[PDB]
């Protein structure tokens, strides 16, 4: 699950 809220490649 890509992280776009923070800022990490999740």
């Amino acid at each position: 699950y890509y992280d776009p809220e923070t800022g990490t490649w999740y």
